[PDB]
């Protein structure tokens, strides 16, 4: 699995469950292209988002529905949505965890990044 | 002054100077205007960027050119940039203060909404 | 100004405002004994806390009373207090701030070294 | 396993590996007692520092030792250590994940609570 998202609710101290989640690939006409979507589990987990050999070089844009997540809560946050956007892949084939940690008005995104 | 960014460095423990900033606004095509943008201050700030009358309600997006910082720096980053994505709003406070920390791996964003 | 202290809340997207803070030295014998304190502001902040001829180099703690915080707007915290512990370096600039940002289950806190 | 702990870099993007970890407990008398330890594995974790049975009700301190891993690489931090500092097990028994991200100058930490 070289894409996996893991999101955290700082309010309550659980797993963010049922965000949704949706990638984007830069393509070569400058535009974003969809990628890959998914939601995360009761363990605030997404995987199988792509293959290693479908997710080549390029770069991405994770988009973390952090709005609908808050207002199922009662609470109307800041952000539309949590972007996170690197290059992949640009040094050979990685594991990239994007993990997130949010709060209504405020989040923190952090890569973990393996071989 | 309605719209203030300001920007730290996590590794240094000082304001991040001479970032680029981008702000755009969504249009009713669904796209990104420009809107404002400058570079931070030795305070890490950047002030100035719209007026009262200017700054409608509407979504909003702030680009922090990350990428670039870490490379003067001569510290690999994971991220192309940072963005955050909001509604201004009428019925909250008046002034909207994006604050970012800034990690080459990680990046927490807030926002700070007051009279 | 030496030392000062700005508290903000990732929930609300405000200041922290009437946050207690206390300031401690470590002494020879290893214990913490009592240095300044105050009660942050309504911008969140706390000043005048000490001046540079008592603010020699040492270790300190600054400890945020972050659980009353919390207790005061209803909301379940997890910690009991936020801890920041350091050595005061007469070697690097000259004005410290320490930062936090509160979450009910997560802080952040950073330094920001200035002259 | 009730107490966990997870230590990632934002330096690196990448667990933060062999910290060592304190873990206290207050005493009747208010004084901090030991009450386990150890270092983090190649994957940032901590496993293995108690029980259900001996991890009962009290305060506890996860003192993370982030000075010595930033001096190790190379990296003259801020902080001389991350303190967590939490009731445990006030509502029953509870399973605790004290994760923390770490950069020279600025940490987070959060914490996940399960049944
Ligand atoms: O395993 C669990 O239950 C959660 C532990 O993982 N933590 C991830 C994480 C922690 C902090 Br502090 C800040 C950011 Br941003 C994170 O993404
Ligand atoms: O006075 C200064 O130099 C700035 C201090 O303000 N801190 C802001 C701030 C602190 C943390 Br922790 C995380 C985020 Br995101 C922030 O935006």
């Amino acid at each position: 699995c070289p894409l996996m998202v893991k999101v955290l609710d700082a309010v309550r101290g659980s797993p963010a469950i049922n965000v949704a989640v949706h990638v984007f690939r830069k393509a070569a006409d400058d535009t974003w292209e969809p990628f890959a979507s998914g939601k995360t589990s009761e363990s605030g987990e997404l995987h199988g988002l792509t293959t290693e050999e479908e997710f080549v070089e390029g770069i991405y844009k994770v988009e973390i529905d952090t709005k609908s997540y808050w207002k199922a809560l009662g609470i109307s946050p800041f952000h539309e949505h949590a972007e996170v956007v690197f290059t992949a892949n640009d040094s050979g084939p990685r594991r990239y965890t994007i993990a997130a940690l949010l709060s209504p008005y405020s989040y923190s995104t952090t890569a973990v990044v393996t071989n």
